[PDB]
């Protein structure tokens, strides 16, 4: 079985919007989401459908851009660092689970490169 997906809201977690969080949704996530290689990362890994019975034996901190998108839309994060951590977790999971130089790894590496280019212009907190 698949695990439940990561939460995208939590009534006990303080919510916030900041201009860096806006930029993460409006520019960074937008750019990655529309990229040709986004598709394997737009939703939680369906280990059942993909026949990966060991995926969640190995990956205990799953993350995907669909979750990140909903979190941003829900103002789930307190700061940009929390969101950046989620992107980094998503990339890292892909590197942990897959052989180096598998096509999925190259895709994640391309998205990570673009991610860093886009966050290079993250605005100051105003
Ligand atoms: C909607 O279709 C997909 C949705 C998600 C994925 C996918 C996403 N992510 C993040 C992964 O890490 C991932 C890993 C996958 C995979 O098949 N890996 C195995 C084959 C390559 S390996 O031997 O390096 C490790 C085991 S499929 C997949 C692949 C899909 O189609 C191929
Ligand atoms: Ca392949």
């Amino acid at each position: 079985m698949n695990p439940p997906p990561p939460e995208t809201s939590n009534p006990n977690k303080p919510k916030r919007q900041t201009n860096q969080l806006q930029y993460l949704l409006r520019v960074v996530l937008k750019t990655l989401w529309k990229h040709k290689f986004a598709w394997p990362f737009q939703q939680p890994v369906d280990a059942v459908k993909l026949n990966l019975p060991d995926y969640y034996k190995i990956i205990k901190t799953p993350m995907d851009m669909g979750t990140i998108k909903k979190r941003l839309e829900n103002n789930y994060y307190w700061n940009a660092q929390e969101c950046i951590q989620d992107f980094n977790t998503m990339f890292t999971n892909c590197y942990i689970y897959n052989k180096p130089g598998d096509d999925i790894v190259l895709m994640a590496e391309a998205l990570e490169k673009l991610f860093l280019q886009k966050i290079n212009e993250l605005p100051t907190e105003e």
